[PDB]
C-alpha cells in the first residue's frame, strides 16, 4: 500500500542513518517539557539540558575571498552545513542574557520590549531564546515593511533594545535617527571581513554619531563577550496565575498596516509543546530546513518544534528562497513545511528537466517516473517522513503532482496568526485547540448555510489558541471577535459534516462578476499554477466586468523563441487546457492579461516574506494598466 512503501523507507532510514538514529526524542525530555507548570523560559532551559550534547541548530559554511581585482572581500557559501550543539547555543543565550541583566548602568528588564530586524539564524535564535530567558517581549519585525511602517512599530512598542543583521542597518538607523526609543543597536548575522556588511556596520555607527544619538552601537559578538565576564542571569517564570505578554507577531490583515498579535507566555509555549504536527508535540524525528522567517508563526514553530524534539534546525543561507533546493539537498530533512510557491518550485524543476531530457529515443511514463525519482530522493534529499503544505491554498492538481513527487501524502494545513497553526488538518479540525466554531452566512457573496450540497459562509472559531487580540488597537481588537466570543477568521468554507471543512478562500478575494456569477481570486491563481509556462500569476477582476484578467510572469522556457504575440498565444493554449483539467466555469478563466518578465519579489514588493502575493501592492503596482486594459478591450 502507499503508506506501506513509505513505511518500508522509514525501517531501513532508522536502521542505516545514524544522524536520524541520534536525533530520536528523548521520552523523559518530552515528559518534563509537557509537565503541568511548566513556563515558556522553564521549557527552553528543559530543552538545552536535556539535549545538551547534541547538535542543535545549523548554518552554512562559507569562506572569505578578497577579489585581486576589484581588491573588494566577500563572503562566499560552501556547500556544506556546520553545527553547534543544545549547551553551546544555550551558553550563548546565557551569555546574552547576563549581558542585559547586569548591564552596569542600564540593564533590561522582565516586560521590556525588544525589536529584531532579521531572517532566521543562530543569532536570531540566540536573541530570540535570551528575551525569552529574561521575559522581554520579542518584537520580531517584518523585513518586508516599509521604513514608515518600522518607525509605527517602534513608536508602538517602545523596545529598548534593536537588533539588526547587516542587510537591514540602513533601515535600522533611519528608524533610529527618527527618534525612536531603542537604546543599542546590536547588529548580529555580522562579519566583518566581508567588505559590504563591514561597511554597513561602519556607516551605521558614524551616522549615529555625526546626528548626536546616544544609542550605542555594538555587535551580539561584543554582547556575548560582556556576559561571559558577568554573573549567571536569572530565568523568567511568571506566577501560576499571570500571563504576560511574551511575543507580538504583526501580521497585515486585507491590506497592509501591521498590527501586533498578542502571543502570551502560554500562547507562545505552545510552539514548543501544542499539538500541530510541525509543533513539538511528537516523537517524530525532527532534521529540518528553516527557511522562514522569525517574524512569521511558521518560522517560530519551525524552529521551536525542532528543538522541542531534540532535533537539528539548518538555517536557509538566504531569505528569498534562492538557496532553498541547493539548501535542502544538503541538510536531506526528515520533514517540511511547503508553501504552495515552493511547491511551484518543484513542479517548474519537473518540467525542466522533463522537457530537457525528452529526446527521440525516450520512453515518456517512465521518463516521468525516472524525472520525479531524482527530484524526490536528490533534489529535495530523499530522507522525508512527512510532508506538510500550509499557509496558502494548494490546488487540486499541484497537490496530486506532490504526492507523485513525494510519494507521501501532502498533508493540507490550515491556520493562522490569530487563530493557531494547527486549526485545520486535511480539512479535519482539530481538538485540541479548537474548542468550537460555527458558519455564517454571507449574503452579500452568495455564501448560506442552506448552500447547494454543503452549507458555506465564513468560519468563526474558538480555540485555546486564540490571540487575546493586537497590541493597543481594542476597536481593531473588538471588529475580530462576535458578541459571542468567536474569532472571526475571514475565511470562506464549507462543511462537508461536522468538523470537517473545506477552505474556499478570503472573503475579500471573493468577487462578483457583473452577470452574477462569484469568482475566488486566490484560489484561481492557484488552478493556474500547473499551467507548465506560469511561473508566477496575479488574478484580476472588477465588479463592473464580466470577465478576469491576470498579470502573467512566464517561465525562462516559454519565454525563449517567442515574441509577444506567440508567447500569448501560448500562455492563453496552456491556460484552457489547465481550466478543462480542473473543470472551471467559463468565467473562471481570464480572458486577457498583461506578460510581466520581472518576477514578484520580497525586494519589490509584491511577496510576503512567506512567499504570498501581498495583492493590495500587486493591485497598487498593475490596477491601473488592467483597468486601462478593461476599457480598451470594450472598446
Ligand atoms: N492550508 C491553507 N489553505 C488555504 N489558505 C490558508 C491555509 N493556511 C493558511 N491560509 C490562509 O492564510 C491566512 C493566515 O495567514 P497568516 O496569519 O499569515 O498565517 C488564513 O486566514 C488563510 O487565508
Amino acid at each position: 500500500s502507499p503508506d506501506e512503501r513509505l513505511q518500508r523507507r522509514i525501517a531501513q532510514l532508522f536502521a542505516e542513518d545514524e544522524q536520524v538514529k541520534a536525533a530520536r526524542p528523548l521520552e523523559a525530555v518530552s515528559a518534563a517539557v509537557s509537565a503541568p507548570g511548566m513556563r515558556l523560559a522553564q521549557i527552553a532551559a528543559t530543552v538545552m539540558a536535556g539535549y545538551a550534547d547534541r547538535p542543535a541548530a545549523g548554518q552554512r559554511a562559507f569562506e572569505l575571498n578578497t577579489d585581486d581585482a576589484t581588491g573588494r572581500t566577500s563572503l562566499r557559501l560552501l556547500p556544506r552545513f556546520e553545527t553547534i550543539t543544545y549547551r553551546e547555543l544555550w551558553q550563548r543565550v546565557g551569555e546574552v542574557a547576563a549581558a542585559w541583566h547586569h548591564d552596569p548602568e542600564n540593564p533590561l528588564r522582565a516586560g521590556d520590549f525588544v525589536a529584531l530586524l532579521g531572517f532566521t539564524s543562530i543569532d536570531y535564535a540566540t536573541l530570540d531564546l535570551a528575551d525569552i530567558h529574561l521575559g522581554a517581549v520579542t518584537v520580531p519585525l517584518q523585513a518586508s515593511a516599509a521604513v514608515s511602517q518600522l518607525i509605527a512599530i517602534l513608536t508602538e512598542t517602545s523596545p529598548r533594545l534593536l537588533a539588526s543583521t547587516p542587510e537591514h542597518l540602513d533601515a535600522a538607523v533611519e528608524c533610529l535617527l527618527a527618534g525612536t526609543t531603542p537604546e543599542r543597536l546590536v547588529v548580529f548575522d555580522y562579519h566583518p571581513e566581508d567588505d559590504d556588511q563591514r561597511a554597513a556596520f561602519e556607516s551605521a555607527r558614524r551616522r549615529l554619531a555625526d546626528a548626536g544619538s546616544l544609542v550605542i552601537v555594538e555587535t551580539l559578538d561584543a554582547v556575548r563577550a560582556r556576559g561571559r565576564d558577568l554573573p549567571a542571569a536569572p530565568l523568567f517564570v511568571p506566577d501560576t496565575d499571570d500571563d504576560p505578554l511574551a511575543l507580538l507577531i504583526y501580521t497585515s490583515g486585507s491590506t497592509g498596516t501591521p498590527k501586533g498579535a498578542m502571543y502570551t507566555n502560554r500562547l507562545a509555549a505552545t510552539m514548543w509543546q501544542g499539538n500541530s504536527m510541525l509543533q513539538g508535540n511528537s516523537q517524530r524525528v525532527g532534521i529540518n530546513l528553516n527557511y522562514m522567517p522569525m517574524s512569521h508563526i511558521a518560522g517560530r514553530i519551525s524552529l521551536f518544534g525542532v528543538l522541542a524534539r531534540g532535533g537539528t534546525a539548518y538555517f536557509a543561507a538566504k531569505s528569498d528562497m534562492s538557496t532553498l533546493f541547493e539548501d535542502i539537498g544538503l541538510v536531506r530533512p526528515t520533514e517540511i513545511f511547503f508553501v504552495p510557491r515552493v511547491c511551484d518550485m518543484v513542479f517548474q524543476r519537473y518540467q525542466s528537466e522533463l522537457d530537457r531530457r525528452s529526446v527521440a529515443g525516450a520512453d515518456l511514463d517512465t521518463l516521468d517516473r525516472e524525472v520525479k525519482a531524482d527530484l524526490r530522493q536528490n533534489y529535495l534529499g530523499g530522507r522525508f517522513l512527512v510532508a506538510v503544505v500550509g499557509s496558502a491554498p494548494l490546488a487540486a492538481e499541484m497537490k496530486t503532482f506532490m504526492e507523485s513527487v513525494l510519494d507521501l501524502p501532502l498533508h493540507d494545513g490550515y491556520g493562522s496568526t490569530e487563530a493557531g497553526a494547527s486549526v485545520l488538518l486535511d480539512n479535519q479540525i482539530q481538538r485540541p485547540p479548537v474548542l468550537d466554531y460555527k458558519l455564517v452566512d454571507v449574503p452579500e457573496l452568495g455564501y448560506f448555510r442552506t448552500d447547494r450540497p454543503h452549507p458555506r459562509g465564513e468560519l468563526l472559531l474558538k480555540a485555546e489558541t486564540t490571540i487575546p487580540g493586537y497590541y493597543k488597537r481594542p476597536e481593531v481588537t473588538a471588529e475580530i471577535f462576535d458578541e459571542d466570543g468567536f474569532y472571526k477568521t475571514g475565511d470562506i468554507v464549507a462543511e462537508l459534516e461536522h468538523d470537517r471543512l473545506v477552505y474556499v478562500d478570503r472573503r475579500n478575494n471573493v468577487l462578483k462578476l457583473s452577470q452574477g456569477e462569484f469568482v475566488t481570486v486566490a484560489h484561481l491563481e492557484a488552478v493556474f499554477a500547473s499551467s507548465p509556462l506560469i511561473r508566477q500569476i496575479f488574478i484580476y477582476g472588477s465588479s463592473e466586468r464580466s470577465y478576469l484578467l491576470a498579470v502573467i510572469v512566464p517561465t525562462d522556457d516559454a519565454l525563449r523563441g517567442r515574441d509577444t504575440a506567440t508567447l500569448k498565444s501560448a500562455l492563453a493554449e496552456s491556460i484552457q487546457r489547465i481550466a478543462k483539467d480542473a473543470n472551471l466555469q467559463p468565467y473562471e478563466i481570464p480572458r486577457d492579461f498583461l506578460i510581466e518578465t520581472e518576477p514578484f519579489t520580497i525586494a519589490n514588493g509584491l511577496l510576503s516574506g512567506i512567499a504570498k502575493l501581498l495583492r493590495p501592492n500587486l493591485k497598487e503596482r498593475y490596477g491601473a494598466q488592467l483597468e486601462q486594459m478593461y476599457t480598451d478591450l470594450a472598446t
